[PDB]
């Protein structure tokens, strides 16, 4: 018998970018100028929004269910290596089937592709626990004879961020790579005086990647010091990872959404409400641990723990700094483009310094 | 001090789908009919896949140093997290400056700016190396007081699987998702009669991922049995994952490449000669490991081993059916692109009873 843990690995990648694909979309629209005050346009992007939205959460119900099922069952083989593969080719028909029937929803067949799609995915899952429980030495040991897999959940949001980080690099290539009958005539010639064009927007480019960078970097902290996953804590993680996947839409440049009408306020706003919500939800699952800490959590994290106050700095850091960006959009709009930009550039910072100031903090609080 | 394993495993599926994202310009190659016999546009054609490859060969160069360090390293930590962040970052930055030395290959700036991200990834990697021996802790025990890790191979070989598996269904998506616009002109307004053009191709979807998949099985099958991963293996899988990234460029439907003048005897060769690349290094990762399959294989797979004669069998399956398909071109063209076909239905049927057909073979020469 094979051991299943690479087979659920590839399993978890390929949920993972099925699951982001469908932000791509989003960032092609395009918005002309003379659309600017039509409100079709602006409910359509509201609809493919929430389009992306709905799919990100259905390929993540099933990811979840094939968790379920692949605890179930444990070990693996080639017969039942192939059933995965034809699970997750069933899987990545999903997307397919809801754009078309977004194309054309009040046609049946988009909903009756989705129906058959969704039918498939059951059949092919019953046959995998029909074979596994007809060679009983494939089953788990309890089994043979509820608690998240932490690799699994692991694995999806490594994925999932490694995609939008990758979405940043590929608008990059598009945004700032001119061609000669461009730079003939912008900079008579001249390419290296294009980064006057182009210098700062790759420059950019360093700011957004560090941002989602950041970002992982918090939620492995926080899984370091997990030990038991809990659903609640699974529901969280997935709405957190849904609004990670509209990173690129508030930091890409060549994005349609990027080009359409707008002003600095409205895209600081954007960006900052996108962030907050990335980070709030992380923020949501530090809190939902600490309730069942006994069971949920390692014991330095605990309240009154050695890293307690630094975790929760950790993750409290991006919550704030976006709520006060926020607030400064509207009380202080005439420079909350700065500020926006100054807390790009001092959150990471902030947490290559967290130790230390998280130290004097306490030291100061504590003599005072 | 924290285990670095997450770490390890996002920073090899970013680098590899940072590897494979350079396949995307090759798939976007719009050549119209007027320049078909223009050899200008070939030879760009060229030039492109050929920067394709040289793309992925960096980004590998970059992957398998990274790997060196951190099996220097060993243990991570915050600072750490954050330097290896900095090197991804850094690392991620290389598509950007070989894109913009190949739109100017003459002007000094992209060897400039390659230079400066290659030294980049060297301080960087340097100033990690330099706080790991600074702390004795954070370095394994040996060093504390060559062959790979094998689990670094498998997760890029798995990045690279899924984004060439997503890959396709992105084109999926495009291709077969009509306008009202234009299901009122072409089909009367009548989607369902749209399945006569859209029907079939989606089902060339089915061909298509399983071709990958499958190759990921028998990948998946070989590292099962492997013990110790030698450099030369490691240059095989990458030559091998270098050409199953091409596989887009074959199976892509809305493609700008899948659009150029063609034949069905040209696209036929062009298929199986990117298949049989992509399957002959795998088939010869196993022969090098046969040399010294005392220290590289594990027993079951050794010569006159039980496994033996069905992983040569899983591995030899798709160079077999792709150079007799191949042969087929030139010898039977005019059934070729039915006997392609065939293949694609068949071979997922012998791997899924190659258990059977092995020894059936072998009870067959046995008794005769
Ligand atoms: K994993
Ligand atoms: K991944
Ligand atoms: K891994
Ligand atoms: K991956
Ligand atoms: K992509």
């Amino acid at each position: 018998i094979q051991c299943s843990q690479r087979m659920l690995s590839f399993s978890d990648a390929l949920l993972s970018i099925i699951a982001t694909v469908m932000i791509l979309p989003v960032t092609h629209t395009e918005i002309s100028p003379e659309q600017q005050f039509d409100r079709s346009v602006q409910r359509l992007l509201a609809t493919r929004i929430a389009v992306y939205l709905m799919t990100f959460l259905i390929v993540t119900v099933a990811w979840a269910a094939h968790t379920r099922l692949f605890q179930v069952v444990g070990k693996t083989d080639d017969t039942l290596a192939l059933l995965n593969l034809a699970c997750m080719m069933t899987i990545t028909f999903l997307p397919y089937t809801f754009s078309l029937m977004v194309t054309f929803p009040d046609v049946p067949l988009g909903i009756f592709l989705f129906c058959v799609c969704v039918i498939a995915i059951g059949v092919v899952q019953a046959l995998i626990v029909g074979y596994a429980f007809h060679f009983p030495h494939l089953l788990s040991p309890q089994i043979q004879r509820e608690p998240l897999s932490k690799e699994r959940v692991e694995a999806f949001s490594d994925g999932v961020y490694a995609i939008v980080a990758t979405l940043l690099i590929l608008d990059i290539c598009e945004d700032n790579v001119p061609d000669p009958k461009d730079v003939k005539e912008r900079f008579s010639g001249s390419l290296v005086a294009a980064l006057s064009a182009t210098g700062p927007r790759f420059l950019a480019y360093f700011g957004s990647f560090a941002t989602v960078g950041l970002l992982w970097f918090a939620h492995h902290s926080l899984f370091l010091h997990v030990r038991k996953a809990t659903r609640a804590m699974g529901l969280l993680n997935t709405l957190s990872l849904a609004f990670v996947g509209g990173l690129p839409l508030a930091y890409q440049q060549t994005s349609a959404f990027a080009r359409q009408p707008r002003d600095e306020l409205e895209r600081v706003r954007v960006s900052c409400t996108i962030i907050f919500l990335a980070s709030i939800f992380q923020l949501a699952m530090w809190t939902t641990a600490l309730l069942h800490q006994a069971e949920t959590l390692q014991p330095s994290v605990w309240f009154g723990g050695r890293e307690h106050v630094l975790m929760f700095a950790k993750l409290a850091l991006y919550p704030c700094a976006s709520l006060l960006a926020f607030a400064s959009t509207c009380l202080l709009s005439r420079f909350s483009v700065g500020i926006f930009h100054l807390m790009q550039i001092a959150v990471p910072c902030a947490f290559l310094l967290l130790r230390l100031l998280v130290g004097l903090a306490l030291a100061t609080l504590r003599v005072l």
